[PDB]
Parts: C-alpha cells; sequence; structure tokens
C-alpha cells in the first residue's frame, strides 16, 4: 500500500494548514484583545480587564493545543515517510499514539479518526492559582 501513503499525506498536510490557519486567527485576535486591554486598564475598567485577560489566558492555551497539534501532525508525516521504507505496512506503534491524540481537535476532529480507520485497516494502528495568571498577563502588557 504505497499508494495510500501519498494520498493520507496529502490529507495529513492539508489539515496542517488548517491548523496554520486557526492559529494566524487566534493570534490576529490577540492583537486585538492586547490593545482593548490597556484602554480597559487606562480607563480603570477592572473588571472588562480581568474579563479580556481571561480571554487572553484562553487563546494562549488554545494556541498551543493548536502547535501540540501541528507536531503530531508532522510525527504523523513522518510515520509516513518512514512507511514507505518499511519494505508492506509495519504497525508504526507511533503513528498509532499521535493519531490516538489528533482525535480530539474540533477543526481536526472528523476527518483524523476516519484516516485512523484506513491506517488501522491492513497496516499500521490546581488550576486555583490560574487566578494568578491573568495578574501576570495585565502586568505582562
Amino acid at each position: 500500500p504505497k499508494e495510500l501513503v501519498n494520498e493520507w499525506s496529502l490529507k495529513i498536510r492539508k489539515e496542517m494548514r488548517v491548523v496554520d490557519r486557526q492559529i494566524r486567527d487566534i493570534q490576529r485576535e490577540e492583537e486585538k484583545v492586547k490593545r482593548s486591554v490597556k484602554d480597559a486598564a487606562k480607563k480603570g475598567q477592572k473588571d472588562v480587564c480581568i474579563v479580556l485577560a481571561k480571554e487572553m489566558i484562553r487563546s494562549r492555551k488554545a494556541v498551543s493545543k493548536l502547535y501540540a497539534s501541528k507536531a503530531h501532525m508532522n510525527s504523523v508525516l513522518m510515520g509516513m515517510k518512514n512507511q514507505l521504507a518499511v519494505l508492506s505496512l509495519q504497525k508504526s506503534t507511533e503513528v498509532m499514539k499521535a493519531m490516538q491524540s489528533l482525535v480530539k481537535i474540533p477543526e481536526i476532529q472528523a476527518t483524523m479518526r476516519e484516516l485512523s480507520k484506513e491506517m488501522m485497516k491492513a497496516g499500521i494502528i490546581m488550576e486555583e492559582e490560574a487566578e494568578m495568571e491573568i495578574d501576570r498577563i495585565l502586568f505582562e502588557i
């Protein structure tokens, strides 16, 4: 199954773009929240700042989880590079676990699980102090 790899690669790579895109937006959005946060600071609106702040943390986590996804994707792409050399299809216990952590990202969430079948077939398988992070970013901006 050399034919499969080439397509899968492409699919995987295509989701990678979605991932870059989604990040590009979240960041474009943080540019803005940053400004608001400042404005609200200058006008002494504490509650607007705290709130927007939670918006910011939420973003950072969002983006991070995304870059983590990009990694997982590359692990899987690598596994594809490999599958080419492994004289057939061997059960790369690597591209197993990555594609198990990948079927849990909203946007790529759907497809992945379907690629996971195509593969599994005849081949491979207290944040209570996060009330301190906000107070941090406020300061950090």
